[PDB]
């Protein structure tokens, strides 16, 4: 008895139905001893299988070919044989077989994906089942392969597949791969899988590009030329060493996978070599690398469907910007409002966002929250159709793998930098000279009284004028009159018409 | 009612799921019926045309669900695979 | 669920807001942290959202919890 | 590729016409079974199972397409009939 029969018991039933008159012996027949021990009839009616009244002999049965032969023992001649199949819906194993090799899954939100052409693809309105189906012909057993031929029978099949699929996957979920045309590389071991050994990781983007191990090697007279730009552009020297800590840093994690909003800032002067990364970050990613301007800062994202944040979904690095700022007057200022929702997971989003300019910008809202989502790596030293050769393809993946090989294992974490941070000098600094009052203040009535102090609900207030009197010393008003015009009309609180009042105070008195 | 929760959809039918799974717990001769969709979908449209009367959902305010189970806040007790069937 | 003061400001009526309906069967949802709002600058609180909120009909079940470091002022 | 020319078609089906015309090519026992509607559903439904990978058209910058062929430029001979099946 195989797998692939049906069951025991069904085909002693079906048996029993043969035979009209009443067998006998019908409890001692079982999985093992049915072809051995022959059948006992008692004949109340004439044989169902021959009409004779009595048989002299008694009959038996056996499996050839997957078949239960009902015969007649002594001379078999005298009965007619019957023959009855054991295979059962033979679509269902073919379903099984198909379903064990884990070529299609659910993909969560309603879906099925795909296992064709050495790629998982999405779709929701061409069937792409029954092409697997057509497909895998070659793999199954011989007998199976004649029934995949017909549509009916696929759609069969495709409709017992469907069935069978109660349990959900979610896609792209391993963060450290580099997915290829060709397979899937991983950066922690620098090994290449390709074919059925990428299967397991289910990758629904690619580079769109092939992968040669041929140029991938450790010397070679295009990344040695191209090693002496880079090594130029940030030389070796201890007074730049956190600079190029901060460097290798930033560039190394867009092949990282990693859900993040943190954003970085290129500055630098002009034609110093900042410009040379932007084409060899096209020239080494390939798809997955896009470029952008500053539409996407300025206008409101939630105001109209914006194809760009649908699209840029499954996207590792995202260049913010490629022209001069446009802080200058005229043009529209800087909007923290659209920053806010970039460094959340979802929208979900994979982007890194890197801002180069030349000048530093402005704010035209700030708040404390800024300092989570700002970073700031900054240049001190100082063709193009070659790039667009594809000539340098590999020459700078190698540099972005040897980085993150280096340095980038343990964690994605970016330490933003507020060391020279635009218009937020005066800030930091104000930060800690300005403090809320608070229960702790409140005890310190005896040191608080000579400064004209008072009490307004529980609170201790301090009036506009000793402020600006405290406060104009420190700096000149020349140089820093914006942020304090700006800050004054933000943190005013009004007791009556006559009374303004500030629950600020100033940490130098003590 | 499969894998051991309450499964809710709208255009992905899961009866015929349901009938697919439940094959090894009627008699013997019952299951071989079943691998045919034709036959899942006779039963299925037997089923929808026997019932009639509907119930209410999340109706119990004291139960904590869970993937595994649901707890009683009242007395401390967790109930797991079909002694949570009973609270929908 | 944890969220923001934005659902506060904004009004629930005006547009389609995908929260809203996705906040169906939410046991209990932190509200905001907000700072003080009789300093200068900050939008007053909505009352009329506030009104609808304590309504069993949007079925709910939140819990709506509002921590601030001191006490903002209404409309 | 009818009638010496690609043709784009987004809801009337054209793949039914193309193999009511292709049918003379085939040999002569095989034709006689393409005149019911039936079978020539089933091989259009057969035909588009075979088609995984897909092509991009418009590709060659230097080619004036004409009604009756391809005329190519850097060279200066003309394409007509089978020769410009090449060029999509």
């Amino acid at each position: 008895w195989e797998p692939g029969f049906i069951s025991f018991e069904d085909a002693i039933k079906r048996v029993s139905k043969i035979f009209i008159n009443s067998i006998i012996n019908f409890n001692d027949l079982d999985e093992n001893n049915f072809t051995t021990v022959p059948l006992v009839i008692d004949y109340v009616t004439p044989c169902a299988l021959c009409k004779k009244r009595s048989h002299k002999h008694p009959h038996q049965l056996s499996l050839e070919n997957g078949a239960i032969r009902i015969y007649k023992t002594g001379n078999p001649h005298s009965c007619k044989v019957k023959i009855v199949p054991l295979d059962g819906n033979k679509l269902f194993n073919i379903a099984q077989r198909i379903l064990d090799t884990n070529s299609v899954l659910l993909t969560e939100r309603g879906d099925h994906i795909v296992w064709i052409n050495n790629s998982w693809k999405f779709n929701s309105e061409e069937p792409l089942i029954t092409k697997l189906i057509l497909s895998i012909r070659h793999q199954l057993p011989k007998e199976y392969s004649s029934e995949l031929l017909c549509p009916r029978k696929r759609k069969t099949v495709e409709a017992n597949i469907r069935d069978m699929l109660v349990d959900s996957v979610e896609t792209d979920t391993y963060p450290d791969k580099l997915p290829f045309k060709n397979g899937v590389l991983d950066l922690v071991d620098g090994m290449f899988y390709s074919g059925d050994d990428a299967k397991k990781y289910t990758c629904t983007v690619s580079t769109g590009f092939k992968f040669d191990d041929t140029k991938f090697v450790e010397d070679s007279p295009e990344m040695e030329e191209l090693m002496n730009i880079i090594n130029d552009i940030q030389p070796l020297t201890d007074e730049n060493k956190k600079n190029r800590e901060l460097y290798e840093k930033t560039l190394s994690s867009c092949l990282c996978g990693a859900t993040k909003g943190c954003l970085t800032f290129f500055f630098g002067e002009t034609a110093t070599g900042k410009s040379t990364t932007k084409r060899l970050l096209k020239s080494a990613i390939g798809d997955l690398f896009v470029e952008t301007g500053q539409t996407i800062l300025t206008d409101v994202l939630d105001k109209g469907p914006n194809p760009f944040i649908a699209n840029m979904h499954l996207k590792r690095s995202v260049f913010c910007s490629e022209l001069p700022d446009f802080a200058c007057s005229g043009s529209k200022k800087i909007r923290s409002d659209n920053i806010k929702k970039l460094t959340e997971p979802c929208v979900r989003n994979h982007a890194t966002i890197i801002i180069d300019t030349n000048y530093k910008p402005v704010f035209d809202r700030i708040d404390n929250a800024l300092m989570r989502r700002i970073a700031v790596v900054r240049f001190r030293t100082h063709l193009d159709g070659k790039i667009q050769n594809n000539r340098y393809r590999f020459a700078f993946l190698y540099l972005l793998v040897k980085w993150y090989k280096k340095y980038h294992i343990p964690i994605m974490k970016l330490y933003p930098t507020p060391e020279e941070i635009p218009d937020f000098a005066f800030y930091l600094k104000i930060g800690t000279l300005l403090v809320s009052s608070s229960v702790k203040h409140i005890p310190l009535m005896t040191d608080l009284s000579k400064k004209g102090y008072i009490l307004y609900d529980n609170v201790v207030t301090l009036p506009l004028t000793t402020f600006q009197q405290k406060i104009s010393k420190y700096f000149n008003s020349r140089l820093f009159g914006h942020d304090i015009e700006s800050f004054i009309n933000r943190h005013k609180k009004f007791a009556n018409v006559s009374d303004e009042y500030l629950q600020y105070i100033f940490i130098e008195d003590i």
